[PDB]
Formats: structure tokens, C-alpha cells, sequence
RNA sequence: GGGAAUCCCUUCUGCAGCACCGUUUUAGAGCUAGAAAUAGCAAGUUAAAAUAAGGCUAGUCCGUUAUCAACUUGAAAAAGUG
DNA sequence: CAATACCTGGTGCTGTAGGAGGGACTCC
DNA sequence: ACCAGGTATTG
């Protein structure tokens, strides 16, 4: 018995089919287990497994790290209280106890209900004096009086609990605070550098202009408008824009060639400045430095909006300013509404449901919603002008704890904390002794390279300790081995050398590694001149001279430099032809030039004796990112360099690692030559072997040593998990393997001939970030003129409009937003060649005509017109490098014939790595024996197809698919994959190279474009029967095999199986609901009675459990027999599984039939009467469990009538005539749907509404009626009910809110294919 | 066909370290006329604590990913069954 | 019990290795 | 937004 397997691997489905020699699908009698009167069943060997999407680990990780941070914040507060313990016990022996129980109701409080002072008078007095904590913070910073220890604790604890971010290294307030002073010093530096062209900055209020609550460009324009002979794009204007955070281009200021685009926010600025300082000189370093200082001052003025000379707590002072202006404006606004619009005062200030002030303070109205609600009210009244100004500044009636407080750096809270400590250590000795301890509590962070401070019970931890003792913020440097931990952080993530698996890979920017790369590329260069008979390699001396003259004097070596600065200067060649390199060398000695600029000792870099040292330095610069640790490591070489050079070395850092180890590059030596790999790269006679040739040459010992150096096997699941790909497709892959195992077991452990596999093919925030970055880097204002919300960017044309800066991409013209529907979206490379519909291959233009010819890439004229605009869009990252290269390919010859042939080959031949991994897995599982030559015996051919093959097959032979009808199309795709792949390799066996796993352009283009014509009877004529040319074996009978495919697709019995899964994840909805009298509320803590404290509800059921027992009834507690479904929640699952009987008895059940406990996961299948099926959605809800096997004729009619996806106009007219001749299929389809719904769905109201809706639109165009009949199948689809629209009529979902019936129905346990069943009559349970 | 180093992009998987809000109960004396229901007015911006219940291994650790038909063994892991 | 209608934790930042899609270039 | 299961209100 010979057979093949077809597979369709998706993210939510694995379709499977078994075919025979004649492309038929077998059917078998399968034994049925259980307690029913059915002993066996007929099954077709075709089906599809369905499953919920596999989830990434991201949400779990975010929750885990948030858990850690909550624990550590609690620990900070605990450290502070431990410091305060004894003296607070002297002052108030229950203060911390009152703080701990602040959440409890007075009933459950063991102490007085007023936390700070324990009596109502003192508490009310405190609140009257300090309405916000920031009042107390400012007072404890400024005052000289001894203060109550409890208020000191409250201030310090508030600073420590909410300490602020750590984006800024070093200390703050370094006299970079005043904006006036830094603006004036910038003017000083500018006038020093440009004596002849000075700026009169007198009378310019730099403070108010630069610190204003406005956009960067607006403040730039404001400051420039106060400078007459100055424009915003001049040098001083560019410096001010740099200080404001924009992206100025200093090219035009200095008449440069290199585009000196500078942004202080980017990571490259430090080099971007230095690079710029190369051309203009070092005299301008002070200018850009003053600009950087001014930028710091403006950033601080964003947060501190108060004069810093009246208080040492400007942050708390700014919060108090918020409070005071809120109070004044609230009084004024209340008076306004009292006098003018009194009929609205109650709604504004009493209705929490409304987004007024009441809903803003007491309800759920945010600052934005409150502004939106009150802006028209302020506009409607008189005297609200300053209020509307404050509102449009987003600075009206502000709270202190707000979303934007994320700006506040931790150093400001630290300054306030340090000031309070300095004030109050004069009166409390323990504050003086523990000042730095508290400061350290605030400042200390666990470094990212250290990880969790575990002690052997964390699978995530890598930290190593110097000494075995409890880690605290104060003993961290002594207990934690930061060096070993930071090294393990990297070395656990980095690959070893694959050639030498025990050797660590070199740093990417290692000098030796770059030498290796440069020589490896330079060895394959060839050159010709006039007198030369044949192109020649570069000799060792030639390569060394090129390295010394060009690679060690320029960061990049171009081909022009090679021709002129070497072949002309040294070899005296006026003309030379170069091969092996184009435009410029890819490899370069970048680290060499970095270190040459830093240390300024070329002889030091060139001396081989220092090699090791330099390597180690680069290692330190690559392995570590903490500047203190880098300094500590470089300290061993302090004697070799000046302190200035040592500082500059500290600041330089590298990221990334190579692919080869030092021992491979320059360690192992060929036995006879005694030469390393790099030695051969530098000089190898006239053979000039590169790395690949060197390690594969049988006349050298490199290959032998590599084989010798090679060295536990993964499980199937482990191997699949370690694949690179989405976890969803990995779930699909493992399910595919299990399906194949079961199918082989079905066929009596006989392995198939072939296995044909095909693998299927927030974000608006990403788009808005893309466009913001591109426009601000571009310097455009299209966002000013056209505000847009991230959701709108999901329209393709508008997103393209913004990525193109509102311009045509083929014509140097502006485009109109309001006319986007009149424009075109065009593919850069035509979709007839590259089926690419991403934004990467798409372009918004006024007319696609202006592209040029439609058979190729945009013409040369358009490229010459628009290359500059495209390069600007590329530098703004609004288009990618690939998009730019495809747009500009016409200047490089456009599309060659080889390119089109390759595009069609790509359309047909699968090349994704993950599909190859699936093929390898199946192949290594199926083929395990070796022959006489010890070569693998490939009994099973693993073929991989792309979806376009079977899609075109369906569209060419009218085997159409409609995904909304049911789930049968996955199984049908698997069947068609099996058939098409088997026939394709039977017809052309040589194609086994391309399609089977294991080891002229016009001609190939023609061949691949017409590879599937042997199925056709006439082309653009061919025999009916199609055979193999050499074997003479028949591969396709066009008179009988298409009928076989049609009959297979018409079979109504298809094994659709929904994978039953225990639910995991969160216990319930995260919302912390207010108190409520309901047993649904769940306590957030053991003693927090939800009736008093609120809590959660809506828990997730891990799985239900069938319980057959007795429950007490009535006041008499009489035992009554019951059979019911109990949903074990995810939170209850461990307790239930530890002891099921005790768990159930705690719920109330008595005399539980232990052996009759059935574990029912989600989607458990039950059959009732008339084949009606239900799936377990929960313990108290059901899902639809049946498939609607709509006959093939109705499916094809619906495909054709709805214009689902053309062909010849004669064929189009024939299909149209078929539709119009079979219009009665509409009523027939509605009849099929109605019979199915009355038998199985059981939604009387929805079915009647649907019948009325269909009878209402019977005069509608056939296209529309068919398109909405497509929607109608949501009523009948398998799974959870959902709402659907028939035209404008909306049908809400009918839900099955009871599970009582399945307790007496037939439970069906299905194998992974559903061919093996166990049926349990549940009516025989309970009595 | 498969594979490797380098260059330019683009993207995704795993991990660690942090910040800001939100919510929840309590605290921040509401007043006056009424017996009351209620009416009129005042007021509001802040804090504490929790942020998966919790666990033992007690760490400044772990607690939401992956994996799961039934049945027979078997504590499990596992093998087997049509 | 049925029809119905609501509801559903969110944002921002730093560091890091690896695989893999597209295009070059040299090779096994 | 999604889905789609939990929940209270209504009857
Ligand atoms: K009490
Ligand atoms: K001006
Ligand atoms: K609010
Ligand atoms: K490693
Ligand atoms: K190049
Ligand atoms: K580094
Ligand atoms: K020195
Ligand atoms: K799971
Ligand atoms: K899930
Ligand atoms: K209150
Ligand atoms: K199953
Ligand atoms: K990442
Ligand atoms: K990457
Ligand atoms: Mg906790
Ligand atoms: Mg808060």
C-alpha cells in the first residue's frame, strides 16, 4: 500500500491529507472506544487540526520584571524604616504600624485611624499646613528648625518610593541650570569665533523664549525673530535648534561636503561632532559645547518652572506652583460659572459621570478629557481668555501626580533628599550617620548586566557573588562580583566559533579581526594593464603596501584611490582594470583609525609587540559598557598613555562580536608551512587562497584540525523551540510532526512515498514614530499643517502620503490630502515579477502612467528626476535602502532577464529557512538507514511548495476556496499540495533538486513560467494523458484525475479537530473593582474581604471538571444527588490537583464519585441529538461544534458571484453567464443554511432576522447579495458565536449561556487527527 | 541545491535593569435649614498600602511563555493500545 | 431561565546576543 | 482595536 501525505502548516491550523497512487483519499473503519453502542466509524483520511495561537514570552517577561520592581520598591521602603526604627520608636511607637494598616477599614485597624499623628486635630492641622506632600518637601528643604521625625520620614520615603528615571549619568545642577546664562555664553563663543559678524543679544529675554511651553521650532522662530540680521538656518540659528533638540544640518553653515546633521539625542553625536570637527577645526568645539550646555538648561527648565535662587527645592516649588494656580483658577472658574452659566454648575462640579471637574477629580476623567469637556464652556463665557491660554498650553487645573512626571530625573529628588538630610542631621545623630546610606537607597540600581540577585533558584539569573551574604544597596560592590557578572551576561549570549567550538569569538571591532577581513577581501582582487597577458593577483608585498598606504591612511579605500594612489603612484600605471571589488572596499580598519585618533602614536599601533595589549583594550571596550568598570580594566595600561588619552579611551566603546575566533584567525598553523590563516591571507604565492579555500584545502592541515576540534542531543520539542521563528509557527511545526506520526501509525507503520509541505505566509504607534522621526529629521512641517492620529495611518494612501512628505514619488510636485482617492499606489518592481504588497515596494503617485513603462522598474528619466528626493527620504528613514535601490535600478541597467527568471523561480521555489528546518525535521525522522556507501537512504521524499502553486491550480481548474464557509479549506489545501507536488516531481524528476530536501535566462524564465502547463489541455495543445518522458509512467490523466480531485473536495466528512487546551495565564481580569456585595469578587489579599475592600472578578477557568456527588439542600441540609460542571480557575488549579476530594468537599460536594471525575479542558467536544455538536467554552458557556459542509457547486458559485479574486474575456463572460444561469443557487444556499441552523445552531430569532434580511435585499446586485451571504456563514461557523452584518442589518451573537445539556450528551475524546475516538455516554452517569 | 567571512539595510526571538500613571480601601473634621427624605452652599489637586491569591528553596528569589485526546501500565518520566 | 448590554491595565526609557528577509562581494 | 468569556440588569 503506497500513499503520500499533504500538509498545510499555519499559525492556527495544520491541514493534513493522505493520497494514493490515483490521487484518491482513502477511507477506513476506525475502532471507537467508550460506553456507547457504536463500535467503529468510517473516516476519510483528510482533515485539519485547529488551535489557538502560540504566544510569545514577552507579556510574561514584562509582568515578571514588574513583579521584581514592586518587590524592590517595597525593599527600599523597608531599608528606610529599618534605619528610622529606634528613634521613631522613641518618638511614636506605632507610626509605622499605622502606615502599614492605612488600607484597612477602621473596624479592622488595630490603631487609631489617623496615620501621621494618631489624632484628628493634629492630622487636620497637618493637612491645612501641607495640602500636598510637595509643601512638606519644600519646607523640610528650606527651613532651619528641628522637624517632627515622622514628617522627615514621610518626605524621604516619598522621594525614595517615586525616585525618578536614570537616563542622565553623573550629577545635576552643575551651574547648567540658567537658560539666560548659557544663551549668553553661547553668544560669547559665537562672537569670539566671528568677530566680523557679531550678534546683538541685548534686550533678548532668552529665559522666557527658550523655556516657553511651545514646540521646538516655534521657540526657535521666536528667538530668531528677536535677532534682525539672523535667520533660523544660519549658524547661530542652527546652534539654537541643536540646543532645542532639533536636527540641524551644519553643512551649509560651513560650506562642507559631508552632511553634518547633528542631534544631541542620537547615540552617534559624539562621533558626529568629532567627524564634523575634523573639517572645520577644533576652534569650534567650545561653540557646540556651549550649545550642549544650553540644551541641558532648556531640558531642566522643562521640569523646573520656578526661580532656583529662592529655594533649594525647585521641583517641589513647581508642584506647589501647580497647586496654587489650580486653586486660583478653580476659584475664578467657579465664580465664572456661578455668574454666567448657573444651570451647568451642578453638572460641572458634582457629576462624576460627566467629564467636568467632578469627573476629573472624583470620576475617571483624565486631564485630556476634562480639557475637551471644558474648552467649549470656557470659549462660550467671558473672562476665560487666560484660562483658555493655559488650557491650550496643557497647563490648566493641573494635578501634581501626572503622566508627564516621567521627565523628572532622579538627581532632582536626590538633591531634595540630600538637602533635607543636611537640614535635619543637625538635630538627629542617626540621620548624620546614615545620610549616605539613605542617599544610596535612592540612587542604587541593580545593573542590567548583573540581573536578579538570586541564590540558585532562578532560571533567569547569572550573577556571581564575591562573598556569601545578603546583598544590600550599600554592600553591593563588595558582595557582587560585578566583573564576572557583566562577563557572564555577554558570554552566555554569544556564539562560539563554529569551526573551533571551544574558542570564544573575537570582538567585531578587534584590530586583528579587521586585519583578517581586509586581507580576506584584498586577496581576491585582480588587475590588468596593457602589457599584461592575464589578470594577476596582488602579491604579498603589493597587499602590504596597499594596506600601509591606503587602509592605514583612509577610513575607507575606494577603487579610485586604489587606481591612483597605488597603481599610478607606485606601479606607474595610467590605466588599470580592477576586479574583486566595486566602488570601494567593504572591509576597513576602522578601529585602527579610532585608536590612531585617540592615542596619536602610529608606531605604537603598527608595532606587533603591542598586539595583545590593543586586543585586550578592544575586548574591554566591547565586553563592558560601564565606564567605571572600563576604567578599572584599562588601569593596567595607565603607564603606556597620558591621562588625557586614558580618558578619551574610556569614552570610546564598541558593540558586537565577530564570527571567528582569534585561534582560527592567527592561532592554528598549517603543519608544513607553519603559517596561520592570516599568514596565508597576507601572502600565499600566486594562488591567493581566501578563508574558505584555506579551511577546505586537503593539502593543508587547517581542514583536518577543524574536523578534529568539533564536538547532547535536543529533543524534538527542544530542537523546535531553538529554531529562529515566531512561537506561533513553531507550535504549528510541532503539531505537524505529531500529525505525521499519527498518520504513519494509521497506515500500519508504513512510511509514505512523499510528504508535501506548504507553510503559510501598537503598529500604528510604530508608524507614527516612523513618520515623526522622518519628518523631524527631514525638517518638514507637514505635521503642523495636517495633524493626524496614529489610527488614521492605517489607511495605506495616507501613510504613503506622509512617508513621501506629501509629494509625488515620480514627479517633483506636491500631492493633495483631500484628493488621495484620485491617486495611485504603484509597485516599484511590478507585482507580475515580485508579489510584494508592502510599503517597501509601494509608492504613492498622482498617476502610475508617470512611472514610464509598466514592464520594468521606473524609467531612467524618473530616476534622474527624483534621485535626490529619494536620497533625502532614505536619510530620513522614510524609505528603506531596498526601496531606494529598487527605485533607482534603472540607472544600473534596470531589470535584466536573469532578474525576471529569478523572480518567477522565487514565486515557485520555497527558500525560507524555517520551511527548510521543517523539511529537515521530517526528513531525518522518516529516513534513518544508510546504504553500502554509508549514504542516506531517502525512502520518503520531503517536498516543499509555495502557496502560489496550489492557489493558481485552484483558480485555473475552478477548485475555488471560500475561507468563511467552514474550516475544510485547510484540509483541501493539504490534499491539493499532496496532489500537485507528487504530480510535479513525477512529471519532471530532475526538479527533485529544487523541491526535495537533501543533497539561458530567457530559457529558464520560459521554463519556470510554463512549469505547470502539463496540467492544462490547451495552452495560451497538449495530450489528454501526461506521462514521464523517460520512465513512460503516467503522471496525470486529464480525463479521470480532475474528477478525482473534484470528488475529494466534495466529500462532506472532513476531520476538523479543535485542539483542546487547558487555559493558562492571568488569574482574572486585572481591574481592581470597588467594593460590592457579590460572591464573584475575589480578595486581592487573604484578609481583604472584597465586600469591604473590593477586588477582582472574571477569573479564567483553567479547565472544567465533571462532578457526580451530593450537595446539602435547604435549611435541613438534606443530601441531594447532583451532576454538574465545576470550573476550576487558574488560581484554584494547584490546590485542586494537590487533593481533588478535599477541594471538592470544600466547595460543598459530598460523597464525590472520585473515579467519575472527568477533566474537561476548553473546546471539549460533545454530541447531542441529530448530530448537533457543542464545544466547551467554559464551565457555563458553549461554542458551536458543527461544520457546514456546503456542496462544491454552491461554494464555486459563491466564489464566482462575489468576485472573490481574472482571465480571458470569453472566460469571464462564460463565468458571468454561469452565475446568471444559476441565480437559483442563492435561494438554495439560504435553504441549506436554514436547515443547518435549525438542526444545529438553534438561534430562532437570529435565523428569522437573517431570513427577513435576505428577503429584503432580493433586488440587490448579485455581487452584493453573494458578498453578504459570505458574512451570513458567521452564524454557522465553528467555535464561539460572533456578530455579523448582512448589508446594514446587524445580527448580535446568540450565546449558549448554559452547559447543563452536555451533562447528558456524548463526550468525544479525539486523537490529534480525530480518526481515533473515545465516546462516553454521560447520561449513564448520575443517580 | 546547500554552506561560509565581509558590507549596506530591514526585521524579529530571548533576557536583564528602570521610570511615570491608573485602580483599589483608608486618611485629609464639610457646613446650614429641616425629624427626616431633601435643599442651599462650601470643598476638591495630596498621602499611605496593594498591584496577580501566594510559595519554599527564604533569595533584595520564584509566581501569566512553551508543552497537554482517551485508555493501560507506572510515584513520576515514560512505553504501549485500535 | 432569555435578550441585552457592558467590560476588558496603560505609557515611556536603557542595555544585549542571536537568527533571518532583501541587496552587493569573494569563496567552499 | 481585537475576540470572546464574565457579569449584572432586566424580565
Ligand atoms: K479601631
Ligand atoms: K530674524
Ligand atoms: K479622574
Ligand atoms: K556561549
Ligand atoms: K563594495
Ligand atoms: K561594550
Ligand atoms: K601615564
Ligand atoms: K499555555
Ligand atoms: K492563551
Ligand atoms: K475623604
Ligand atoms: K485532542
Ligand atoms: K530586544
Ligand atoms: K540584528
Ligand atoms: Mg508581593
Ligand atoms: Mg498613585
Amino acid at each position: 500500500k503506497k500513499y503520500s501525505i499533504g500538509l498545510a502548516i499555519g499559525t492556527n491550523s495544520v491541514g493534513w491529507a493522505v493520497i494514493t497512487d490515483e490521487y484518491k483519499v482513502p477511507s477506513k473503519k476506525f475502532k471507537v472506544l467508550g460506553n456507547t453502542d457504536r463500535h467503529s466509524i468510517k473516516k476519510n483520511l483528510i482533515g485539519a487540526l485547529l488551535f489557538d495561537s502560540g504566544e510569545t514570552a514577552e507579556a510574561t517577561r514584562l509582568k515578571r520584571t514588574a513583579r521584581r520592581r514592586y518587590t524592590r520598591r517595597k525593599n527600599r521602603i523597608c531599608y528606610l524604616q529599618e534605619i528610622f526604627s529606634n528613634e521613631m520608636a522613641k518618638v511614636d511607637d506605632s507610626f509605622f504600624h499605622r502606615l502599614e494598616e492605612s488600607f484597612l477599614v477602621e473596624e479592622d485597624k488595630k490603631h487609631e485611624r489617623h496615620p501621621i499623628f494618631g489624632n484628628i486635630v493634629d492630622e487636620v492641622a497637618y493637612h491645612e499646613k501641607y495640602p500636598t506632600i510637595y509643601h512638606l518637601r519644600k519646607k523640610l528643604v528650606d527651613s532651619t528648625d528641628k522637624a517632627d521625625l515622622r514628617l522627615i520620614y514621610l518626605a524621604l520615603a516619598h522621594m525614595i518610593k517615586f525616585r525618578g528615571h536614570f537616563l542622565i549619568e553623573g550629577d545635576l545642577n552643575p551651574d547648567n541650570s540658567d537658560v539666560d546664562k548659557l544663551f549668553i555664553q553661547l553668544v560669547q563663543t559665537y562672537n569670539q569665533l566671528f568677530e566680523e559678524n557679531p550678534i546683538n543679544a541685548s534686550g533678548v529675554d532668552a529665559k522666557a523664549i527658550l523655556s516657553a511651553r511651545l514646540s521646538k521650532s516655534r521657540r526657535l522662530e521666536n528667538l530668531i525673530a528677536q535677532l534682525p540680521g539672523e535667520k533660523k538656518n544660519g549658524l547661530f540659528g542652527n546652534l539654537i535648534a541643536l540646543s532645542l533638540g532639533l536636527t540641524p544640518n551644519f553643512k551649509s553653515n560651513f560650506d562642507l561636503a559631508e552632511d553634518a546633521k547633528l542631534q544631541l539625542s542620537k547615540d552617534t553625536y559624539d562621533d558626529d561632532l568629532d567627524n564634523l570637527l575634523a573639517q572645520i577645526g577644533d576652534q569650534y568645539a567650545d561653540l557646540f559645547l556651549a550649545a550642549k550646555n544650553l540644551s541641558d538648561a532648556i531640558l531642566l527648565s522643562d521640569i523646573l518652572r520656578v526661580n532656583t535662587e529662592i529655594t533649594k527645592a525647585p521641583l517641589s516649588a513647581s508642584m506647589i506652583k501647580r497647586y496654587d494656580e489650580h486653586h486660583q483658577d478653580l476659584t475664578l472658574l467657579k465664580a465664572l460659572v456661578r455668574q454666567q452659566l448657573p444651570e451647568k454648575y451642578k453638572e460641572i462640579f458634582f457629576d462624576q459621570s460627566k467629564n467636568g471637574y467632578a469627573g476629573y477629580i472624583d470620576g475617571g476623567a483624565s486631564q485630556e478629557e476634562f480639557y475637551k469637556f471644558i474648552k467649549p464652556i470656557l470659549e462660550k463665557m467671558d473672562g476665560t481668555e487666560e484660562l483658555l491660554v493655559k488650557l491650550n498650553r496643557e497647563d490648566l487645573l493641573r494635578k501634581q501626580r501626572t503622566f508627564d512626571n516621567g521627565s523628572i530625573p532622579h538627581q532632582i529628588h536626590l538633591g531634595e533628599l540630600h538637602a533635607i538630610l543636611r537640614r535635619q542631621e543637625d538635630f538627629y545623630p542617626f540621620l548624620k550617620d546614615n545620610r549616605e546610606k539613605i542617599e544610596k537607597i535612592l540612587t542604587f540600581r541593580i545593573p542590567y548586566y548583573v540581573g536578579p540577585l538570586a541564590r540558585g533558584n532562578s532560571r533567569f539569573a547569572w550573577m556571581t557573588r564575591k562573598s556569601e551574604e545578603t546583598i544590600t544597596p550599600w554592600n553591593f560592590e563588595e558582595v557582587v562580583d560585578k566583573g564576572a557578572s557583566a562577563q557572564s551576561f555577554i558570554e552566555r549570549m554569544t556564539n562560539f566559533d563554529k569551526n573551533l567550538p571551544n574558542e570564544k569569538v573575537l570582538p567585531k571591532h578587534s584590530l586583528l579581526y579587521e586585519y583578517f577581513t581586509v586581507y580576506n577581501e584584498l586577496t581576491k582582487v585582480k588587475y590588468v594593464t596593457e602589457g599584461m597577458r592575464k589578470p594577476a593577483f596582488l602579491s604579498g608585498e603589493q597587499k602590504k603596501a596597499i594596506v600601509d598606504l591606503l587602509f592605514k591612511t583612509n577610513r575607507k579605500v575606494t577603487v579610485k584611490q586604489l587606481k591612483e594612489d597605488y597603481f599610478k603612484k607606485i606601479e606607474c600605471f595610467d590605466s588599470v582594470e580592477i576586479s574583486g571589488v566595486e566602488d570601494r572596499f567593504n572591509a576597513s580598519l576602522g578601529t585602527y583609525h579610532d585608536l590612531l585618533k585617540i592615542i596619536k602614536d602610529k608606531d605604537f599601533l603598527d608595532n606587533e609587540e603591542n598586539e595583545d595589549i590593543l586586543e585586550d583594550i578592544v575586548l574591554t571596550l566591547t565586553l563592558f559598557e560601564d565606564r567605571e568598570m572600563i576604567e578599572e580594566r584599562l588601569k593596567t595600561y595607565a603607564h603606556l598613555f597620558d591621562d588625557k588619552v586614558m580618558k578619551q579611551l574610556k569614552r570610546r566603546r564598541y558593540t558586537g562580536w565577530g564570527r571567528l575566533s582569534r585561534k582560527l584567525i592567527n592561532g592554528i598553523r598549517d603543519k608544513q608551512s607553519g603559517k596561520t590563516i592570516l599568514d596565508f591571507l597576507k601572502s600565499d604565492g600566486f594562488a591567493n587562497r581566501n578563508f574558505m579555500q584555506l579551511i577546505h584545502d586537503d593539502s593543508l592541515t587547517f581542514k583536518e584540525d577543524i574536523q578534529k576540534a568539533q564536538v547532547q542531543g535536543d529533543s524534538l520539542h527542544e530542537h523546535i523551540a531553538n529554531l529562529a521563528g515566531s512561537p506561533a509557527i513553531k507550535k504549528g511545526i510541532l503539531q505537524t510532526v505529531k500529525v505525521v506520526d499519527e498518520l504513519v501509525k494509521v497506515m500500519g507503520r508504513h512510511k509514505p512515498e512523499n510528504i508535501v509541505i506548504e507553510m503559510a505566509r501598537k503598529n500604528s504607534r510604530e508608524r507614527m514614530k516612523r513618520i515623526e522621526e522622518g519628518i523631524k529629521e527631514l525638517g518638514s512641517q507637514i505635521l503642523k499643517e495636517h495633524p493626524v492620529e496614529n489610527t488614521q495611518l492605517q489607511n495605506e494612501k495616507l501613510y504613503l502620503y506622509y512617508l513621501q512628505n506629501g509629494r509625488d514619488m515620480y514627479v517633483d510636485q506636491e500631492l493633495d490630502i483631500n484628493r488621495l482617492s484620485d491617486y495611485d499606489v504603484d509597485a516599484i518592481v511590478p507585482q507580475s515579477f515580485l508579489k510584494d504588497d508592502s510599503i517597501d515596494n509601494k509608492v504613492l503617485t498622482r498617476s502610475d502612467k508617470n512611472r514610464g513603462k509598466s514592464d520594468n522598474v521606473p524609467s531612467e528619466e524618473v530616476v534622474k528626476k527624483m534621485k535626490n528626493y529619494w536620497r533625502q527620504l532614505l536619510n530620513a528613514k522614510l524609505i528603506t535602502q531596498r526601496k531606494f535601490d529598487n527605485l533607482t535600478k534603472a540607472e544600473r541597467g534596470g531589470l535584466s532577464e536573469l532578474d525576471k527568471a529569478g523572480f518567477i523561480k522565487r514565486q515557485l521555489v520555497e527558500t525560507r529557512q524555517i520551511t527548510k528546518h521543517v523539511a529537515q525535521i521530517l526528513d531525518s525522522r522518516m529516513n534513518t538507514k544508510y546504504d553500502e556507501n554509508d549514504k542516506l537512504i531517502r525512502e520518503v521524499k520531503v517536498i516543499t511548495l509555495k502557496s502560489k502553486l496550489v492557489s493558481d491550480f485552484r483558480k485555473d481548474f475552478q477548485f475555488y476556496k471560500v475561507r468563511e464557509i467552514n474550516n475544510y479549506h485547510h484540509a483541501h489545501d493539504a490534499y491539493l499540495n499532496a496532489v500537485v507536488g507528487t504530480a510535479l516531481i513525477k512529471k519532471y524528476p530532475k526538479l527533485e533538486s529544487e523541491f526535495v530536501y537533501g543533497d539561458k535566462a530567457t530559457a529558464k524564465y520560459f521554463f519556470y513560467s510554463n512549469i505547470m502547463n502539463f496540467f492544462k489541455t490547451e495552452i495560451t495543445k497538449r495530450p489528454l494523458i501526461e506521462t514521464n518522458g523517460e520512465t513512460g509512467e503516467i503522471v496525470w490523466d486529464k480525463g479521470r484525475d480532475f474528477a478525482t480531485v473534484r470528488k475529494v473536495l466534495s466529500m462532506p466528512q472532513v476531520n476538523i479537530v479543535k485542539k483542546t487546551e487547558v487555559q493558562t495565564g492571568g488569574f482574572s481580569k486585572e481591574s481592581i473593582l470597588p467594593k460590592r456585595n457579590s460572591d464573584k469578587l475575589i480578595a486581592r489579599k487573604k484578609d481583604w474581604d472584597p465586600k469591604k475592600y473590593g477586588g477582582f472578578d472574571s477569573p479564567t477557568v483553567a479547565y472544567s471538571v465533571l462532578v457526580v456527588a451530593k450537595v446539602e439542600k435547604g435549611k435541613s441540609k438534606k443530601l441531594k444527588s447532583v451532576k454538574e460542571l465545576l470550573g476550576i480557575t487558574i488560581m484554584e488549579r494547584s490546590s485542586f490537583e494537590k487533593n481533588p476530594i478535599d477541594f471538592l468537599e470544600a466547595k460543598g460536594y459530598k460523597e464525590v464519585k472520585k473515579d467519575l471525575i472527568i477533566k474537561l479542558p476548553k473546546y471539549s467536544l460533545f454530541e447531542l441529538e441529530n448530530g448537533r455538536k457543542r464545544m466547551l467554552a467554559s464551565a457555563g458557556e458553549l461554542q458551536k461544534g458543527n461544520e457546514l459542509a456546503l456542496p462544491s457547486k454552491y461554494v464555486n458559485f459563491l466564489y464566482l458571484a462575489s468576485h472573490y479574486e481574472k482571465g480571458s474575456p470569453e472566460d469571464n463572460e462564460q463565468k458571468q453567464l454561469f452565475v446568471e444561469q444559476h441565480k437559483h443557487y442563492l435561494d438554495e444556499i439560504i435553504e441549506q443554511i436554514s436547515e443547518f441552523s435549525k438542526r444545529v445552531i438553534l438561534a430562532d430569532a437570529n435565523l428569522d432576522k437573517v431570513l427577513s434580511a435576505y428577503n429584503k435585499h432580493r433586488d440587490k446586485p448579485i455581487r452584493e447579495q453573494a458578498e453578504n451571504i459570505i458574512h451570513l456563514f458567521t452564524l454557522t461557523n465553528l467555535g464561539a458565536p460572533a456578530a455579523f452584518k448582512y448589508f446594514d442589518t446587524t445580527i448580535d451573537r446568540k450565546r449558549y449561556t448554559s452547559t447543563k445539556e452536555v451533562l447528558d450528551a456524548t463526550l468525544i475524546h479525539q486523537s490529534i487527527t480525530g480518526l481515533y475516538e473515545t465516546r462516553i455516554d454521560l447520561s449513564q452517569l448520575g443517580g
